[PDB]
């Protein structure tokens, strides 16, 4: 019964996709941003600026007091608080509920957005990187040993403000067309995978596919854009300038700073190129890529203005701690995590990106060699 958690996420273009989430007896609704790039279920649980309600532990009488603080240190924003126990459902999920670890959030530093609608996050990859070390079980893992729920999850995450599904034990056959593409997942902390090969318009970047992945190739929900270690970086910006070569834009644009309006229907699409990431398959020498169109990567943002003209930034920044497959590349894509098979995957979604003449697609099988070498050691 997938159905009942179709279309259980809402969120606003770069504040993240959430999923409504009770904790405590009796049960305090709360919306929990879906971060597959973090292993920790937190809450507010403190007063701020920015939260129009937090979780108040007073009044659960289930809540259990770890005494142990917790802190975690984001590639942006951090937070801090103290680790205990309660009860969590998902009133759009799983009928079930289970006894979970709970970091209650005391102080916060850039996490929480004015006005976002969320008010918690919850971790969905492995132990290995939650904090404050590998034994505070995550809460997928609680999910799956608690309940028969099985060992797996898929995300739907649509663009335009924006909604999607996160279907928690399975894969709905509804949400997506064509074939479910499998890559590896490298190695159980992050969803690590392995990028074998990029082009941009059809042209190889001709990196060495080390770079792709260097230090590390993740999937991340939590994440709002492309971002690429700082060679790859270089390489995509340099292409994707020459390509749309026929339109100015400040420097401050392709740093992700400014950004660029047309007039309302006007945008040039035609003139930025679609990226293919070749992800390693299932098979040897195989693979299959993913094409990611300007759609996607240019992510429409409300004019703070007047309302008059399509405005957009760039969601393709740089890194220093390996690629990172955001939420813009996920969009568009149905992304299924398989935990019990150790593989992510990736098939055209029911609410894929649309363009005239062009179309996101995932593509196979391909022949590549020497695909272990991609991996950075
Ligand atoms: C938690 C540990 C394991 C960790 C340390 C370092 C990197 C990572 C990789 N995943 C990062 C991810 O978990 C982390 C999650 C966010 C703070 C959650 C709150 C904001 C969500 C909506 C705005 C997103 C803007 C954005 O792109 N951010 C805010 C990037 C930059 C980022 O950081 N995201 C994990």
């Amino acid at each position: 019964s997938f159905v009942e958690m179709v279309d259980n996420l809402r969120g606003k273009s770069g504040q993240g996709y959430y999923v409504e989430m009770t904790v405590g007896s009796p049960p305090q609704t709360l919306n929990i941003l879906v971060d597959t790039g973090s292993s920790n279920f937190a809450v507010g649980a403190a007063p701020h600026p920015f939260l129009h309600r937090y979780y108040q532990r007073q009044l659960s009488s289930t809540y259990r007091d770890l005494r142990k603080g917790v802190y975690v240190p984001y590639t942006q924003g951090k937070w801090e608080g103290e680790l205990g126990t309660d009860l969590v459902s998902i009133p759009h999920g799983p009928n079930v509920t289970v006894r979970a670890n709970i970091a209650a959030i005391t102080e916060s530093d850039k996490f929480f957005i004015n006005g976002s609608n969320w008010e918690g996050i919850l971790g969905l990859a492995y132990a290995e990187i939650a904090r404050p070390d590998d034994s505070l079980e995550p809460f997928f893992d609680s999910l799956v040993k608690q309940t028969h729920v099985p060992n797996l999850f898929s995300l739907q995450l649509c663009g335009a403000s924006v909604g999607g599904s996160m279907i928690i034990g399975g894969i709905d056959h509804s949400l997506y067309t064509g074939s479910l593409w499998y890559t590896p997942i490298r190695r159980e902390w992050y969803y690590e995978v392995i990028i074998v090969r990029v082009e941009i318009n059809g042209q190889d970047l001709k990196m060495d596919c080390k770079e792709y992945n260097y230090d590390k190739s993740i999937v991340d929900s939590g994440t709002t854009n492309l971002r690429l270690p700082k060679k790859v970086f270089e390489a995509a910006v340099k292409s994707i300038k020459a390509a749309s070569s026929t339109e100015k834009f400040p420097d401050g644009f392709w740093l992700g700073e400014q950004l660029v309006c047309w007039q309302a229907g006007t945008t040039p699409w035609n003139i930025f190129p679609v990226i293919s990431l070749y992800l390693m398959g299932e098979v040897t020498n195989q693979s299959f890529r993913i094409t990611i169109l300007p759609q996607q990567y240019l992510r429409p943002v409300e004019d703070v203005a007047t309302s008059q003209d399509d405005c957009y930034k760039f969601a393709i920044s740089q890194s220093s701690t390996g690629t990172v497959m955001g939420a813009v590349i996920m969009e568009g894509f149905y992304v299924v995590f398989d935990r019990a098979r150790k593989r992510i995957g990736f098939a055209v979604s029911a609410c894929h990106v649309h363009d005239e003449f062009r179309t996101a697609a995932v593509e196979g099988p391909f022949v590549t060699l020497d695909m272990e070498d991609c991996g950075y050691n």
